[PDB]
């Protein structure tokens, strides 16, 4: 419902800060975090832009204790989970969750309660210690998922009792880790509002001495019912709902109703192992953002309430049509690797999507559009942001709630304000010609032909080498355009882009900083098998410093050969899944900025 329009960002105008508050994701169970298959996954997480994703909520970490008969617990297996994300630059959104050797039955039974807090005790305690406390209080704890579902039964008074001790459990090693809940799936359940009542007038059960402490509210509120029918998300009725708790909270606990709220698993639709096909294609990358640019404009904006984090639950493992992050290719199923069965994993436009949004600012920008930009009604919808240093990110939203549209609008994008100066521009960009891996896949012959030579089909359950190559390709943030280079003495750009629907685009408008990027640093190269038992080899690393719109290259040496490019498309993250290594393989990683220029170092190893 619109044809052409002209959107003029001002990065001279500074509107208000920005946060990009969506920095989240999760699964269960925990026992994921010991797989190899999570292991590679967070590389790929970890290595976001700018921590573009920092904080993994992941179910029921306390099943991985067990009880060893005394006061205490074999930590072993939370040791190696805690580990592994801590190490991919990662940090729990850490739910107190789970029931050791199933030893917790009543939570109106004191002594169990006391345990409980104990647990929690012995847990920070644990952590902060192995750790540093630094990083402890980098974390954030939660109540236990949900309680108003299928909360094993304890009641209203067990839960509250419950949150009294993950509450004394936190103080006494450290009241300034923040505690928050009650994570509750249905709006204004009698657990919230029990939880609320109880957190506003409500003494504790192990003080006697005024309610428990609660830093933060936090709820689920998702897009649509679960269904095996491609029901339609209704993204705005995820921000109505939040309000109407707001409004909930304002009415009936003024006191508590300024405090963070955070959406703890915020998906377009419910139930993430149902194959709804959009989970693979740009809908999802458009949707995703579309829910984000909705929360900044209604709740944000206006401050209409202290929004404060929204997380996505989509690191499950599993199929291009469900809500997951990354096509797992293997036998596995679940709904030392030469152990365990091999496999690939392809990136999907859930993560994607965020890859790009990780680039955002810190500043809001004035817009000006003709005709004026109405989100809720057409689609179009845009977070427009200037950067530390100079120069924009501009996340392009064109997205609508229905899955069956498609259409296009033309944009005249102009950039005023910007220090005058040489400026690069990067236009990335999620559509179906663009980091669109799925509809790769889907024209890629099946060469088992498994109909027979005379009925060639696609979408290859097991693609060859070379097919997972081309996927590989088409899965990494895609440019648009070859990035364009301007001597802009007015401190103006402008660009016309074609603006599919559904699509994501993000414009990086970056100035000349006058020297090459920073060196990337602490590259780590770990053996995978693939299908077939291919050797592999995954590398993470970290960025040489925050600059906005670098790019790697990974490059080989054999056996002392000078090094020769092996990825194919410009990496955005800190992570590269290398195929078929030659002998006595050695890995650099380069940087390069958006003005061509490689860092004077790359950084080796294997
Ligand atoms: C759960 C939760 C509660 C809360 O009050 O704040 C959070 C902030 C979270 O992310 C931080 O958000 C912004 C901030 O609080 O300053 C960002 O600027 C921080 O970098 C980020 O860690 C994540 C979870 C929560
Ligand atoms: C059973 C159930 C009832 C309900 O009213 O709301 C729910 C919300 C739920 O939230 C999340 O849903 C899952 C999903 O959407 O597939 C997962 O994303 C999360 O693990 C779960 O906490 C889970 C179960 C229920």
């Amino acid at each position: 419902m619109r044809e052409r329009t002209r959107i003029n960002v001002d990065a001279s105008e500074a509107v208000r800060p920005f946060n990009r508050f969506w920095r989240g994701t999760g699964f269960s169970p925990a026992e994921l975090l010991l797989e190899p298959e999570m292991r590679q996954m967070l590389a790929y997480i970890g290595g976001l832009p700018n921590e573009g994703i920092k904080f993994l909520r992941v179910h029921y970490l306390y099943n991985l204790l067990s009880a060893k008969g005394g006061a205490g617990y074999d930590w072993s297996l939370l040791d190696r989970a805690l580990d592994v994300m801590i190490e991919h630059r990662l940090k729990p959104f850490f739910e107190l969750m789970g029931n050791p050797s199933g030893l917790f039955t009543d939570y109106e039974d004191m002594d169990q309660v006391r345990r409980w807090r104990d647990l929690v005790t012995a847990t920070v305690d644990r952590y902060g210690a192995r750790y540093g406390m630094d990083e402890l209080r980098t974390w954030y704890f939660e109540t236990t998922n949900q309680a108003d579902s299928g909360w094993w039964t304890y009641g209203i008074k067990g839960y509250t009792n419950y949150y009294d001790a993950c509450v004394a459990g936190l103080d006494a090693i450290d009241p300034s880790l923040p505690m928050g809940g009650p994570g509750t799936a249905r709006t204004l359940s009698p657990i919230f509002r029990a939880l609320m009542a109880h957190c506003d007038s409500g003494t504790s059960c192990l003080t006697g001495d005024g309610p428990p402490r609660i830093d933060y509210i936090s709820i689920h509120e998702k897009g649509v019912n679960g269904s095996k029918e491609d029901l339609t998300p209704k993204t705005n009725a995820i921000v109505d709902r939040t309000l109407l708790v707001v409004d909930y909270l304002k009415e009936h606990h003024p006191r508590l109703a300024g405090l963070p709220i955070v959406n703890d698993e915020c998906d377009p639709q419910l139930g993430w192992s149902d194959h709804h096909s959009w989970h693979g294609k740009a809908y999802y990358a458009g949707i995703i953002a579309r829910i984000i640019e909705q929360h900044d404009r209604r709740i944000i904006a206006p401050k209409a309430a202290n929004f404060t984090f929204l997380s996505s639950d989509h690191a499950f493992i599993g199929g291009w049509s469900q809500r997951t992050i990354f096509a797992y290719f293997g036998s596995r199923n679940f709904t030392d690797v030469d152990r365990t069965p091999p496999f690939d994993i392809i990136k999907k436009p859930g993560l994607t999507s965020m890859e790009l949004l990780a680039t955002l600012g810190d500043t809001v920008c004035k817009v000006t559009a003709e005709p004026p930009l109405d989100p809720d009604q057409d689609g179009l919808a845009i977070l427009p942001t200037r950067l530390p240093g100079g120069g924009v990110s501009i996340s392009l939203i064109h997205s609508v709630d229905a899955i069956n549209r498609s259409g296009r609008t033309a944009v005249r994008l102009e950039v005023s304000g910007l220090v005058p100066g040489r400026h690069a521009i990067c236009l990335l960009r999620i559509d179906e010609e663009f980091t669109n891996p799925m509809e790769v896949w889907e024209a890629q012959r099946d060469e088992s032909n498994p109909r027979g030579p005379f009925e060639p089909v696609g979408a290859p359950p097991a693609p060859t080498e070379a097919q997972f190559a081309e996927l590989r390709r088409a899965q990494e943030p895609a440019l648009l355009h070859p990035i364009s280079v301007v001597a802009c003495d007015e401190g103006r750009i402008s660009v016309d882009l074609d603006v599919p629907l559904p699509s994501l685009t993000q414009v990086l408008v970056v100035p000349d900083v006058g020297v090459p990027p920073a060196a990337p640093t602490g590259l780590v190269v770990e053996r995978y098998l693939g299908l077939g038992g291919r050797e592999e080899r995954m590398l993470f690393w970290a960025a040489g410093d925050i600059s906005p719109a670098i790019f790697y290259d990974v490059l080989v040496s054999t056996d002392g050969g000078t090094f020769e490019k092996v990825s194919s498309a410009p990496l955005i993250s800190t992570a590269f899944l290398h195929m078929s290594p030659p002998e006595g393989v050695r890995y650099a990683v380069c940087a390069r900025d958006a003005f061509g220029r490689r860092s004077e170092l790359c950084l080796s190893r294997s």
